[PDB]
């Protein structure tokens, strides 16, 4: 019964967390895991509202989940200095979707139907 945008955003949202094995991304962070994230972090986003939002229908567009998808990559590279685990891992996952998720592709997978 999934429509084809959701049909292809869960494919999209499960390629890209398989980059996440140890589950980082997973839920929101918290400030009892990562101190003072909160006041550093305005828009805190993670797979599983990315996910949600899928599945309710809220994402209308590609270019909508790309916005959500980029705001978590960027909250990390944000928080975190430059010599962390979260960091590196957060600009391999960015560079990773950006490609997967280009305008041309998506052009190509848009003229196919
Ligand atoms: C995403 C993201 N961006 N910055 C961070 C970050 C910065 C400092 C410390 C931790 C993070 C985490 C992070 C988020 C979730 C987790 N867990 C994954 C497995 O399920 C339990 C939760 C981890 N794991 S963790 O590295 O083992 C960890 C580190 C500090 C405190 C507690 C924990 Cl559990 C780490 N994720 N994160």
């Amino acid at each position: 019964e999934s429509t084809p945008i959701q049909q292809l955003l869960e494919h999209f949202l499960r390629q890209l967390q398989r980059k996440d094995p140890h589950g980082f991304f997973a839920f929101p962070v918290t400030d009892a895991i990562a101190p003072g994230y909160s006041m550093i972090i305005k828009h805190p986003m993670d797979f599983g509202t990315m996910k949600d939002k899928i599945v309710a229908n809220e994402y209308k567009s590609v270019t909508e989940f790309k916005a959500d998808f980029k705001l978590m990559c960027d909250n990390a590279m944000t928080y975190n200095r430059p010599d962390t685990v979260y960091y590196k891992l957060a600009k391999k996952i960015l560079h990773a979707g950006f490609k997967m998720m280009s305008k041309e592709r998506l052009l190509a997978l848009k003229r196919s139907m």
